[PDB]
C-alpha cells in the first residue's frame, strides 16, 4: 500500500536526477558488489536511534562548572574545550561519572543501521562510541571484527573490521577510551596510531561513503586535509552522503567536491521537512539499495547491458548448467534443466523477461543501440547454447535432448589423439589438449601442459583458463599421487617426475585458489567456486531422494537432466574432476535409482525408462560389472529397452576397435588401460541389451575372443560376454566363424602341452562349442578337423581338449579321434569326458558298466547319480536294471520310483540336478507331487533362491 | 630431510616457539614474508654499493677506499643527481638494473610458505616472476597509483619502488632526497606497510641488524602502544654468529630474531646455505610436528577438542575432519589411521588412557587436559585404536526429551527460568519441537543478541543457523497453509524483514578466522553437506547388501540423530534428514529379511517420526515386519502411552497448536499404526485404544482408517474386556451422534462402525451390549438413521433389542441385505434377495447402456450360494464379475493382478477348483511374484494351487 507509493516515488526521483548522483550510485552499486564498499558512519545515524548528542553532555560540563546552561550555543571548540575544562579543573572521575549516567543507556537501532549493511559492506568504519552499529551487525548475521583500540587492531581475527576510530564503550564507560575532548583530539595520532593507520588503508583500498555528518565536522575536515598530502589520482573519491535540513549551495558543493568529496545531497534529491532527517536518510539510502535490487531498470538497452554484464564473463566457458545461471543472477530467477525460467527472489524490473520479448519480437529488437543489439545477439546465441529457451508463462513444446559435444565423451580417442599431436592455435586450445592428454592416460604430458597453460596464462584477462587449468592440474596430481597409491607402494611413472610434483604441488591449497583471484574472478566467475571445494555433487546426490520415495517434470526427468548437465559441463569445460570418485558415485547412483524407480513404477501393474546413447556410455564408463550385475539382479532390463541403437553400435566398435589396437599393436598406456579395460567390459557386457549389424557384431566378437586381454577376461567370462552378445543377434556366420576360430587357436594353443585354461565360472572351450551346435546343430569345424586327422597318438593334451569338442568334427574326425577310446572305463565317460559320446548306450557300453555295476554291488551290500538320471531318462534299458536293488538313495528314487520314500530323498540335489531332468521329473505319476511338496517345503521353510526358480518354472 | 629434525632437537625454546608461530601464521594466512636485499643478492642482483661506486666513479675520481657509509651511501648517488643530472643518472641505472638474473632458490622456499602479502624492499622484479613461475597472484604495488588499483587482496608491496614504469630514478627510493620526502612521495605505500605490518606476522628475511629501512621501521614500532603490535619475525642469516648485547638491544626494540650463523656451521660466503637453512627449517616445520613427548600429545589433541566441549555430541564423521582427515574415526569406536605420516598421537593417547604409569609423568595441567579428553571421547563412543581392542559394544543412547517425546517436560523446561544461555539454546529447540515457532524465533534471537560475549561462538552459529531454519520453517507452512494460519502478519513482516539478504552461505564464512579452522565441522549444517557422506554410504550399502554393514549403516543413523536431537539443532525436522532415516531404516529391515535385527525402542520412534504411513505399508507389502521382533517393549510401551496422553491433551482438552499438530499427527498416527508389532500390557492398551477411538480428529483418522489401526492393535495384545468396554462406548457414541438424521459415517476405506461390532464378536461372540440394547428401545419409527445403524451392529444387540430392531427394519434393500449377509440370520436364499440382486443389477445396467457390489455378487454366484441363471444376462464391465460368473469368456489379460489379496480362505480354494480358473491364476500369481516383491502372491500360490 503506501510501500508501493514509497517505491513508486523513489523511481520517479531516480528518473528526476541528474548525471552525476546517478553515476555515484553507480559506483556504489558497483563497490557493493565487487565487495569493496566501505561505510563511514557517524554522529548522525546513531541520533537517529535517539543515542544521547555530545550538546547535551557539554551542557552538563558547563552546568556542572558555571553553574547555568550556555548563554547560546557552543562552537566546535567549545565543544572539545569544555569537556577538557571540566577535566582539567574538576577531574577524571566526575567525567566518566557523567559519561556513564548519559551514555550506560541502551537505545535500539534504527531502520538505517539495516539498511547500511543491506548493502553488505566489506568494512564499517565509525566514528560512533556505541555498539549500536555492532547490535546491527549481529543482529544481521554478519561477524564484524569490532576494533576499538589498538590491542584489537593485531588480534582482529576475520577481514570485516568495524573500525570505531573515536573509541567504544566496551572497555568500560570511562574518558580513557574514546576521543571526546581537546588532549584527546590533539593526541589522536600519538595515541591511536595503528587505528588511524587501519582507517587510511581501508580507505585508500576501497570505496568509502560519509553517512551521519554535515561538511562542517572535524572527523571530515582532517580526513579532507590528508587526502590533500596525498598525490593526485592516487586515491578514489569517497562518496558523501549529506542529509541536512537545507539543500547544499552550489559555491560549498563546488569547495567540498574539489576537496576530495563526491557529495550526494538528499535536500536537493528528496522534499521532506526540516527535522525530518530519518526521511533523507532513508531516501538516498534506499536510492542505492533499490539500485542494487534492479527495481531502476527501465530502458530494454539497461536491460541488456545487465544481462551482458552477468554473463558475458561466461563466454570462455563452453557450458553453464542451470544451477550455474541461477547462481548467476543471485538466485532472482529459477532455471530450470528443461530451459524455462521462472522468477524467485527479483524485486525489480524483470530483466529476463524483457531478454525474451526481444527475443520473440524482432522490430523491439531492432529498437536498440547497436552496441547493445551485438550484445544481445551475444546472449542470445549464449541462452541458445546452453538450453535456456524462454519464461515457464511462455513455454509451449520443449524437446529436452542432450548433446555433449567433447570428444572425451564419445570415446574417439584416435581422433583424440591426431588433435593432440598437432599445433596448438591459443591457449584454450592447449586446454583442451591437456585434458584430452589427462583422459587417454598421459598424466605425465598432461601434468606438464597444464603447468604451461597455467604460465602463460597468469597474466591474461577473464582468467577461467589459469583456474580451471590449476584445478585440473591439483586434480590430475592426485590421480597420478593415487595411481602410485594403488598400483604401486607395472611402473606407471618415473620416480624423477613424481618428486617433481610433490616438490611443486607442496603446499597448494585449493581452498585458497579461488581467494587468490583478482577479484573479477571472483565476482564474474564466483560459479567457478565450487570447483575448488573437494566435495561438489552434494547439492545432486541428496537430489536423488525424491527418486526412491516410494509413494511437466517429475523427479525421474529432473535427475536425468541434472545428470546430463553435470556431465555437459565437465566433458564440454574439459574439466578432470569428471573422472573422480565423486563424480563415479554420483553417476552410479543416479542412474541406479532412476533405473531402480522406473522399476518400482513398472511393477505397480498390481493396480518404461528408455535410454539412449548418452544412458549406455555412463553405465558402461562409470558403472562397473558388479554394479550392473546388480541392477540384473533386480530390475528388468528387458523392458527398459535401448535407443538409438546405431550410436551405441558405433560406441561399441570404437571401443572393440580401440580394444585391438591395445592388444594387437603395442598400447600399454597403463594408466589409460585401467580405465578403458572398466570401460570395454562393462560396454560389451552391457552390449547384451542392443542390436548390433553383421559387421557390428562381428568386429566386437572378434575384439571380445581374439584381442581382450587374458587376466582381465578369462575364457569363462568370455563365454558370458559372447552368451550375451548372442542372445539377441542370431549369431550370423561371419561370426560363428569367430568363435570356431577361436576354438581352433585354442586347440593350436594346446599343442604345447604345458597350457591349461584358467576359468573363474567353470566355463571352458566345450561350452563355446555347444553355443556353436545349439544355434547351428549342422556345423563341422574344418579346421579343428584337419587337427584331428593330422593329430598322434601321444599328443595327449590335445587328445582330451579336442575330446571335449567331438560334435563340431567330421565322422572321419571323430573316428580318428576315437582310435584312442576306452574300454576299461568303470564309469568314465561323464567324470571328465562328458560331450554327448552316449548317444546310444550300446551293450559295448551298456553291459560293461553294467559289470561296473556289479562291482557296486559288490562295493555296498558288502558315479551313481548319473545311472540314476540316466534310467529315469531311459538312456539305461535293459532287463538288468532290475537286479541290484538296494544301493545308494539317489538309486533307489530314479530306479524304482513307485514306491521311492521321497522323505528320504535329500532337499539339496534339484539344486545341483540336471535342467532337462527337472524337466522330465516334472511329468510323472508319483514324484510329481512329492517333489512338489519337497520344494514347498524348501520354500517355506529355507532361505535360498535355487528352490523358488524350479517350482515355478517346471511343473506348475 | 632427517638433519632438518636433528636441528629441530638442537633448537633452543626461543627459536623453537618461533617457528611455531611462523608456521601458524603461515596456515592461517596471516604470513607476510618482508624479503629484502639479501634475497635478491643470491641472484646475482647488481648491489646498491656496486652502483654508488659506479656514480663515484663518473663524479669523484674513480674509487673510495673504506666501502663508504649510509651517509655515503645515499650522498654519492644524491650528489651525482644533483651535479650531473637525472639523465646520467637514470642512464646508470638502465646499465646495471636492466639485468635477467635468475630467480634464487629462496624466492620459491618464500611462497612455498603461502605467504598473504610480500613487502619487498627491492626494485627488482624477481619475486614478481618468482609469484608467475609459481602460479600464486599477487597484485604488485610500485606506486602510489596502484594501491587503489589492486587487483587482488594479496600484495606483493614493494615498497622502495620499482622498474616496471622505466628505469627511471622517479620510480625508485634511492637517493638521500629520496629517502627524505618519502612519507611525503609514498603516504598510502607506507600506510598500507604499517597496516600489514600490524594486522600479519612480518617474517624479514634478507636483511641486516642496521639497514635504514629496519631502524626506520623499528623507529615507527617505538611509538606504538606497549603490547598493540606483534613482533616481527626477524630473520638473520650474517656470517658472524649474533653477540647476546645485540639481540638483547633488538629484541626490546620489537624483533624476532631468528639467528642462521647460531643455527647451521657454514662458511663466511654461504649465505644460501644459511637463508635455506632456515626456511627449510620453517617449512618442515609446516608439517604438523611440535609433537614428541607425552605432554604434547595432550594440547595438540586438546588443541582440536577442546573447542567442540561446548557440543553436547559430534560425529565420528566430522571426528575425520577435525584431525584434517589424518584418522578415519569409525563408528563402531576404532580408529583407523589414514593420513598420519607423522607421529601417532592417536595411538599415544589411546596408549596413555587406562596405564597409570604414562599418566602420572604427565603434567598437571596436561592431567587436567587428558581427564577432559578421555572424558570426551568417552561420551562420543570412541573406544581405542583400530588394531587394539575389539569387543566394541554398540548401543548409541540419545537423550532429548525431544527425540523420546516428552512433550511435558520440555514445556516444563520452557516454563522455568533458564540460568545460562545453553538452557535457552535448549529451550528454543524445545519450544520448536513443541510447534510454538514464534516464541522459538523470538528467544533464538534473543540467545543471538546475548551471545555477545561468547568466545566459542558455537553457541552463536547455531543459534542463527537455527533461526534461519525456524523461518524457514514458518515460511513453508504459512504458503502450505495458504486449518487456520497461526502467525500473525506482523511476525511474518519482521522474518520477512529482518531475515531478508540473509544467505546461510555467508553464515560460516565470514566468521572469525578461529571459527573457521575450529568448529570447521560446522559449516555443514548450512547446506546440504552435513547428510553428503552418510547419503553416498547409504546408497552404496543399498546397492551392496542387496563392523558389517547393517551396522555400520544403524551406528551412521543413531550419530546423525544424536548429532541434531543433542546439540539440539532444527535441521532435523527437515525434509532431506527425513529422507535419509526412512530410506536407512527401511534398508536395514529389508536386509533384515535377507538373513537379524532385533529392532529396538530407538528403531520405534525412528520409524514412526520419519517414516509415512505409505512408506510403512510398503515395507509391509515388501518384506515382513511381523516376524522382525522389536526387543524392549515397555520402553515403546510408554512412547505410545505418551503419545496417547499427548492427543488427548491436545484434543479433549481444548487447548491445540496447529504448528504442533501438523508435524505431531504425522507421528502419532505412524506409531499407532505400527505398535502392531510390540506387545503393550492393558493399561497401555486401554490408553492408546481410548485415544484412537476418541480423540483422534476425524479430520485426520476417519472411522474406517481408525478401524484399520485397532485391527493392527489386536493382534500381538489381543481385544481384552477393557478395550471391548473402551469400543462399547465408541459405539455408544456414534449411536448417540447418529440420532440425528444429517450424520453419516465418512470412510475413506469403507470399514464402517458395522465392522467394529464385527470386531468385538470376533474375539467374544457373547458380548452382549446392555448400553446399546437400551438405545434399540427407543424406536419412534421416524427415526431411521439410527435404526439403520443398530441394524449393522444387530449381533452386538440383545434378544430384546434384536427382537424390537427386527420387527420394524427388515430386507428391502440391496445394502441392508449385504448388511444382512455380514451381520448374519440371512443364509437362506429365498428368491426376493435373489431378484433384489437383479434389481440393483437393473440399477446398474441404466448406468451401464451410458463402491462397487457387482464383485461380490460375483462373489456370491461362484459360491454356488445364489443360483438364478438371468444373471448372466446382466453382465456387466467389472471383470471380476465376469471372471466369477464366466469363466470361459472372461479373458485373463485384464485381469489385474489385485484382487487375490482380498480374497478369503473358502473362496481362494474355490478358485483352486475349476481348471480354467485355475490354471491361469496359477500364471498370473506367478509372474506376480517374479515381477512383484509381495510376498501374499506366493502364500496363495503354495496354500492352494502350488
Amino acid at each position: 500500500l503506501e510501500s508501493k507509493r514509497y517505491g513508486e516515488k523513489l523511481k520517479e526521483v531516480f528518473l528526476m536526477l541528474d548525471n552525476n548522483v546517478v553515476e555515484c550510485i553507480k559506483e556504489i552499486t558497483e563497490s557493493s558488489r565487487n565487495g569493496k564498499l566501505v561505510f563511514f558512519v557517524g554522529a548522525g545515524v546513531s541520533t537517529l536511534s535517539d543515542y544521547p548528542q555530545w550538546w547535551r553532555l557539554v551542557d552538563k560540563y558547563h552546568e556542572e562548572l558555571y553553574g547555568s546552561p550556555k548563554k547560546g550555543n557552543y562552537s566546535s571548540d567549545e565543544y572539545l574545550r569544555i569537556p577538557q575544562i571540566f577535566y582539567n579543573v574538576k577531574g577524571e572521575m566526575a567525567f566518566d561519572g557523567i559519561l556513564k549516567d548519559f551514555f550506560q543507556v541502551d537505545k535500539p537501532t534504527n531502520p538505517i543501521h539495516d539498511k547500511i549493511l543491506a548493502m553488505n559492506p566489506a568494512h564499517v568504519i565509525t566514528t560512533n562510541y556505541d555498539n549500536l552499529i555492532d547490535t546491527a551487525c549481529w543482529k544481521r548475521g554478519k561477524y564484524f571484527s569490532v576494533i576499538s583500540a589498538e590491542e584489537d587492531v593485531a588480534n582482529a581475527t576475520s577481514s570485516r573490521y568495524l573500525l570505531k576510530v573515536a573509541g567504544d564503550f566496551r572497555k568500560g564507560f570511562k574518558g580513557e577510551n574514546v576521543v571526546l575532548k581537546e588532549d584527546d583530539y590533539l593526541n589522536y595520532d600519538q595515541n591511536y596510531p595503528l587505528i588511524s593507520n587501519l582507517m587510511k588503508t581501508i580507505i585508500a583500498t576501497h570505496t568509502i561513503v560519509f553517512i551521519g555528518y554535515g561538511l562542517g565536522d572535524y572527523n571530515i575536515n582532517m580526513l579532507l586535509n590528508w587526502v590533500r598530502k596525498l598525490q593526485k589520482d592516487s586515491f578514489h573519491k569517497p562518496f558523501f552522503i549529506r542529509t541536512d535540513p537545507s539543500p547544499i549551495e552550489n559555491e560549498t558543493l563546488i569547495y567540498y567536491e574539489n576537496k576530495g568529496l563526491r557529495i550526494i545531497d538528499a535536500a536537493s534529491l528528496i522534499d521532506s521537512n526540516e527535522y525530518d532527517y530519518l526521511e533523507r536518510y532513508s531516501a538516498v539510502m534506499d536510492l542505492l539499495i533499490e539500485s542494487q535490487e534492479n527495481k531502476f531498470i527501465t530502458k530494454d538497452d539497461e536491460v541488456i547491458d545487465y544481462i551482458y554484464g552477468k554473463i558475458s564473463p561466461l563466454f570462455a566457458l563452453q557450458y553453464i548448467r542451470k544451477i550455474d545461471l541461477k547462481h548467476v543472477f543471485e538466485y532472482d530467477y529459477h532455471f530450470e534443466v528443461n530451459g524455462t525460467v521462472v522468477r524467485h527472489k527479483n524485486k525489480g524490473f524483470g530483466y529476463m523477461e524483457r531478454f525474451f520479448e526481444l527475443k520473440e519480437s524482432c522490430d523491439e529488437r531492432s529498437k536498440l543501440s547497436k552496441k547493445q543489439y551485438e550484445r544481445f545477439n551475444a546472449l542470445f546465441n549464449f541462452f541458445e547454447k546452453n538450453g535456456v529457451i524462454c519464461m515457464a508463462k511462455d513455454a509451449g513444446t520443449l524437446n529436452t535432448s542432450i548433446e555433449i559435444n567433447s570428444l572425451a565423451y564419445h570415446g574417439k580417442y584416435d581422433v583424440m589423439k591426431k588433435f593432440i599431436e598437432e599445433q596448438s592455435v591459443s591457449i584454450e586450445d592447449d586446454y583442451k589438449k591437456a585434458f584430452f592428454l589427462a583422459c587417454l592416460g598421459r598424466w605425465e604430458e598432461s601434468y606438464d601442459l597444464y603447468s604451461n597453460i597455467i604460465l602463460n596464462s597468469i597474466d591474461e584477462s577473464n582468467g577461467c583458463v589459469y583456474y580451471l587449468s590449476q584445478i585440473n592440474r591439483y586434480r590430475i596430481y592426485q590421480s597420478i599421487t593415487q595411481a602410485v597409491t594403488q598400483f604401486n607402494g607395472y611402473k606407471p611413472f618415473t620416480d624423477e617426475f613424481l618428486a617433481r610434483i610433490e616438490r611443486e604441488m607442496t603446499n597448494f591449497n585449493i581452498d585458497d585458489l579461488f581467494n587468490g583471484m583478482p577479484f573479477e574472478f571472483q565476482k564474474k566467475y564466483k560459479i567457478l567456486e565450487f570447483l575448488s571445494d573437494n566435495q561438489f555433487l552434494y547439492d545432486d546426490t541428496v537430489k536423488l531422494f525424491e527418486l526412491t520415495n516410494k509413494v511437466g517434470m517429475s523427479s525421474d526427468i529432473v535427475v536425468l537432466l541434472r545428470l546430463y548437465d553435470n556431465l555437459r559441463f565437465l566433458y564440454e569445460n574439459c574439466l578432470w574432476s569428471v573422472s573422480f570418485h565423486e563424480f563415479h558415485q554420483y553417476i552410479r547412483n543416479s542412474m541406479s535409482l532412476l533405473i531402480e524407480k522406473a522399476e518400482y513404477e513398472r511393477t505397480r501393474d498390481i493396480d518404461g525408462f528408455f535410454m539412449e546413447y548418452y544412458d549406455f556410455v555412463n553405465i558402461s564408463r562409470h558403472f562397473k560389472i558388479d554394479d550392473i550385475k546388480n541392477l540384473e539382479r533386480s530390475c528388468s532390463i528387458d523392458k527398459i529397452r535401448f535407443g538409438e541403437q546405431e550410436k551405441i553400435e558405433e560406441y561399441l566398435v570404437g571401443i572393440a576397435e580401440e580394444i585391438t589396437k591395445q592388444f594387437s599393436a603395442n598400447g600399454m598406456n597403463v594408466v589409460f588401460y585401467t580405465q578403458f579395460i572398466s570401460e570395454a567390459k562393462a560396454a560389451l557386457y552391457f552390449a547384451k541389451y542392443v542390436k548390433l549389424s553383421e559387421e557390428g557384431l562381428g568386429k566386437i566378437v572378434k575384439a571380445l575372443l581374439f584381442y581382450f586381454p587374458e587376466r582381465d577376461l578369462d575364457i569363462g567370462k568370455r563365454y558370458v560376454w559372447l552368451e550375451r552378445l548372442t542372445k539377441c543377434n542370431e549369431l550370423p556366420k561371419s561370426i560363428i566363424s569367430i568363435i570356431d576360430d577361436f576354438l581352433v587357436l585354442q586347440a593350436e594353443k594346446h599343442i604345447d602341452q604345458n597350457y591349461s585354461e584358467v576359468s573363474s565360472n567353470g566355463l571352458y572351450s566345450r561350452d563355446y562349442g555347444a553355443l556353436i551346435k545349439h544355434f547351428e546343430k549342422n556345423f563341422i569345424s574344418k579346421r579343428l578337423s584337419e587337427i584331428t586327422l593330422c593329430l598322434t597318438q601321444d599328443k595327449q593334451k590335445q587328445i582330451d581338449f579336442l575330446f571335449k569338442l567331438l560334435p563340431l568334427l567330421s565322422t572321419n574326425a571323430k573316428s580318428h579321434l576315437l582310435s584312442f577310446k576306452s574300454v576299461e572305463n568303470i564309469n568314465d565317460l561323464m567324470n571328465g569326458i562328458r560331450i554327448g559320446l552316449i548317444d546310444e548306450f550300446t551293450p559295448e557300453h551298456e553291459e560293461l558298466i553294467i559289470e561296473y555295476l556289479e562291482t557296486r554291488k559288490v562295493n555296498y551290500i558288502v558315479y551313481m547319480s548319473t545311472f540314476g538320471i540316466w534310467y529315469f531318462l531311459e538312456e539305461i534299458n535293459n532287463s538288468k536294471m532290475e537286479e541290484f536293488i538296494g544301493m545308494d538313495d539317489q538309486y533307489d528314487f530314479f530306479v524304482d520310483p513307485e514306491n521311492f520314500d521321497y522323505k528320504k530323498f535329500i532337499p539339496s540335489w534339484l539344486k545341483n540336478y540336471n535342467d532337462k531332468l527337472l524337466g522330465k521329473i516334472a511329468g510323472n505319476k508319483h514324484m510329481k507331487h512329492h517333489v512338489i511338496e519337497v520344494l514347498k517345503e524348501r520354500v517355506k521353510n529355507s532361505n535360498d533362491k535355487r528352490y523358488l526358480e524350479i517350482l515355478m518354472n517346471y511343473f506348475i
